[PDB]
């Protein structure tokens, strides 16, 4: 099975100058609790944004050249990316923009962060089709002193 992991802010958007601007920790949290234990499939700008393999996860890089670092697995095309994660329940696709593309059409499920924060980008999550999927899950949050918007979880299964 494969699923997305994301954090959007209004209007879908996940980025900007290969960064993500906000802080929200209880999200990460979330993200962590969520990935943590299985494979995770990112891009190459996803990778250098993050600067650092993450622990406890095979990190899986899909790149069209040659890996430069061998703490981490790097593929070259969806396929090979996908054979790595080997016989695992679950693969998690963790971004960025042009990785989610591809990944949409082959995943079952959706882990989805809506933040209520208004951003610049120039990134944004898939468009996809509401009708094919179904809420499974949500939990909203107010803004507190660690996190400074409202945020709602929610977990989406496609139909
Ligand atoms: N809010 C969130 O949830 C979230 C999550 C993840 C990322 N982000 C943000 O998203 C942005 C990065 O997204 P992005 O769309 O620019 O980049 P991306 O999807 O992270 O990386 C794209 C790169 O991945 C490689 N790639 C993708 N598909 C491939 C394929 N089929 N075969 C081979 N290589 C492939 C290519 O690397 P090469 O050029 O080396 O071939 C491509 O240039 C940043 O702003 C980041 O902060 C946000
Ligand atoms: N909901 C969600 N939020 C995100 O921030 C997110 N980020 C990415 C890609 N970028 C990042 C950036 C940093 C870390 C990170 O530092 N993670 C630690 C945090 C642990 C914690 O804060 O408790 C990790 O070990 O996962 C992960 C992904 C992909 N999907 C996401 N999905
Ligand atoms: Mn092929
Ligand atoms: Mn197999
Ligand atoms: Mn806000």
């Amino acid at each position: 099975m494969i699923s997305l992991i994301a954090a959007l802010a209004v209007d879908r958007v996940i980025g900007m100058e290969n960064a993500m601007p906000w802080n929200l920790p209880a999200d990460l949290a979330w993200f962590k609790r969520n990935t943590l234990n299985k494979p995770v499939i990112m891009g190459r700008h996803t990778w250098e944004s993050i600067g650092r393999p993450l622990p406890g996860r095979k990190n899986i890089i899909l790149s069209s050249q040659p890996g430069t670092d061998d703490r981490v697995t790097w593929v070259k095309s969806v396929d090979e990316a996908i054979a790595a994660c080997g016989d695992v329940p679950e693969i998690m696709v963790i971004g960025g923009g042009r990785v989610y593309e591809q990944f949409l059409p082959k995943a079952q499920k959706l882990y989805l962060t809506h933040i209520d924060a208004e951003v610049e980008g120039d990134t944004h999550f898939p468009d996809y089709e509401p009708d094919d999927w179904e809420s499974v899950f949500s939990e909203f949050h107010d803004a507190d002193a660690q996190n400074s918007h409202s945020y709602c979880f929610e977990i989406l299964e496609r139909r």
